[PDB]
């Protein structure tokens, strides 16, 4: 409804990246999804997600969630609640968020636009 950005967990991206808050179950919007160059493994999907305030491109789907993308329930513009995730840190210091369980609250067709004007999270 009205006040669309009120549907999203504003501040969750900063909470995840800094505090390392993991007990939260934030509601985020999918902005973009794309497959990763994998080789001969099942595909991996990388997601650009928004909390209304920030976007962050360092999300990856657990392979068990691949059917959500492949059967088109999880697509750009949909709004999801993250129920389980972990943060990992690469050798170079970059952090990545692995989404393990999520729920689609509103399909892409029911939302239809990028909500608000989120800006890229820095670090
Ligand atoms: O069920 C499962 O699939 C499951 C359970 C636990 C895990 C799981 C555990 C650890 C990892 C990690 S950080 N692998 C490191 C990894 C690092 C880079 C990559 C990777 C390959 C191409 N791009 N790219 C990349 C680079 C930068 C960022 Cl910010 C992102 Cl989001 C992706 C691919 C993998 C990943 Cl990807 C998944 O997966």
């Amino acid at each position: 409804g009205s006040h669309m950005v009120g549907q999203l967990s504003r501040g969750a991206i900063a909470a995840i990246m800094q505090k390392g808050d993991t007990n939260i179950k934030p509601i985020l919007q999918v902005i973009n999804i794309r497959p990763i160059t994998t080789g001969n493994s099942p595909p991996r999907y990388r997601l650009l997600m928004s909390d209304g305030l920030n976007t962050l491109s360092s999300f990856m789907l657990a392979t068990q969630l691949n059917p959500l993308v492949e059967e088109e329930q999880l697509s750009s513009n949909c709004v999801c609640q993250i129920h389980r995730f972990i943060v990992n840190t690469l050798k170079d210091g970059r952090r990545v968020v692995i989404l393990m369980e999520l729920e689609v609250l509103k399909s892409a067709e029911a939302v239809g636009v990028k909500i608000g004007n989120p800006v890229p999270y820095n670090e």
